[PDB]
């Protein structure tokens, strides 16, 4: 079956292919985010929205993944390194990206965000406006 | 930080660690049972639970890891499928054996279930009962 | 004075002795159940039970017995340990055994059980019914 | 599973602490005065208060220290019993002498001579009050 | 006891991790502006905000810092001075920033500016806007 | 500019200057007679008082000096903490004394105590009581 990881969000995996690869910040960089501004919301065993249920899952996903790739790199390598973090990573920076997004900003903003990312990128670059738009507010 | 993906539904991990590895059917089985029953639940794009919600995740986290699997296989070699399916693929089989356990019985059902098969498997088999409690309807 | 510390629950350390002693669980069995689904209220200032104010000193005691039993580990050695968790440690898994039980499955069902665990022990094996009383909620 | 045993009865660890710690009568002492005046409440199978519970399980806990530590002495042996009564003592010497003084002057008459004692002694002795603070019904 | 200097403000020390070390400007230009918008109040003794109480403890808390570096430069060197107006100095204009920024703008917009920086300071280079967000208004 | 610290408090610098050194208990005992009965007002994020809010930059700004007296001394070297906890760490100890007091007693105690105090110590010792004025609850 085709579990569309973001249907159920008004979004789709098409929608977020307007977005490029290198784009999304590093998984780091995400989790930061998420522990300076939901670490008591994430441990916290109250339903408020479903995006904390889609980030709590993904975290832990991600997690089981550095600690495989850990396995792999203690006993099989260095091009798996560059295999998870880059390909299956890419994947991880999308539902992080998405759902710290969206308990920020709401879910309507980064609908809007992605359609008026879309303009920017379908723009040829010497009518594109210098800077890229940015989630604010 | 140290998230307990059961935390959210009345459960935690020491609360699913009592069920042994032998209990959780293979990860094919779960995966069948979810996508005949409750496929156009999942995938339509209905909040219909907070279940489904988490169940999603977990078919695609399961998928993402078999993607790798599927890669150290041709490129390098297949005792890492015996780590993945067998030691880490449980943690897989806890999360989809409890939503959709969840899902079937409602929650209240499993979590009563939970502690009832605590109280059994904890107890030495010289004074357990020899049958297992099943998870029933009522 | 010899302080009986069932006695205020309805109990006695005559009808827990009618339990053989390999029945009570291990320490680490009984302290994640507390931890499972009893973590909140025990760390919780809210007065909800003895049971509650009866578990909470005897996870303190138990945490000092093996500070102690890995001091003398680090400075004299396991035959302490083995001392400890078979004979002093067996008082302490009598009362983790009876206060997450009665606060689980209540203190006068506890109380019923102990007293028809007492009838299956003292009944001659021939004649012993194969099923053991467990505690359970149907 | 972190467990403060005074939480429920509105004090920390840290707050009786904040006493000095020779203060504390010897553990012998705090054993007769609750066989003086309790020892018939503790013997009872009715508790009086969630302190008679608390209480019951400090001897019973320390009937197992000192069990201990003279099964040690009987077989090896005496580091052990300082030892005891350097940290494992002073933790029930405050847990005997909190509930004995609770049940005989209340929770919050203690609880303000906690907080008055440590202040007295961190006072400097010319700009306080001359003889120590002691509990009164 | 770790006592956060923001957690009433609404902020944490994990937020004002966004901002990097050379965002804030040096410890007299705050003053400065401290002094330009701010010198009558700080002077007052009417409580409007307890920002102004955290700011005029934090300026005197500087006034010592500078004391003491003047105490070392002249008794005992040079690499004091580097030492702290660097690493120490960064907290002071950690807390001279945050409170001059919320007497100013609001503690409202202020706790959204640093969401709104961090998305900034998260986004790659190649996809970040040109212009860092700047308060106003 | 010139910032008074206690201005706010209905009191200045000048009323403080007639306590003299030895008033004060050491920089420890201030901070642990903070962390012993004040630490789940402090840490809590809400604004109790003024007070609250000013107490605690004085433990931070505490931290941050001795962070500094820490760091002279393995890097260059003992003189400069004889400088610290005793010339500069007073107006700290006045600081810490001054709201824990307000706190504990009310302003109205501490305020007519300061003033008590100072018809006291500006007495030349021959007219003077010999017993200083003690703070007290009333």
């Amino acid at each position: 079956m085709d579990i569309d990881p973001y249907k159920e969000f008004g979004a789709t995996v098409e929608l977020l292919s307007f977005l490029p690869s290198d784009f999304f910040p590093s998984v780091r960089d995400l989790l930061d985010t998420a522990s300076a501004l939901y670490r008591e919301a994430l441990e916290s065993p109250e339903h408020c929205s479903p995006h904390h249920t889609a980030l709590r899952q993904a975290i832990l996903c991600w997690g089981e993944l550095m600690t495989l790739a850990t396995w792999v790199g203690n006993n099989l390598r260095d091009l798996v390194v560059n295999y998870v973090n880059t390909n299956m990573g890419l994947k991880i920076r999308q539902l992080l990206w998405f759902h710290i997004s969206c308990l920020t900003f709401g879910r309507e903003t980064v609908l809007e965000y992605l359609v008026s990312f879309g303009v920017w990128i379908r723009t040829p670059p010497a009518y594109r406006p210098p800077n890229a738009p940015i989630l604010s507010t």
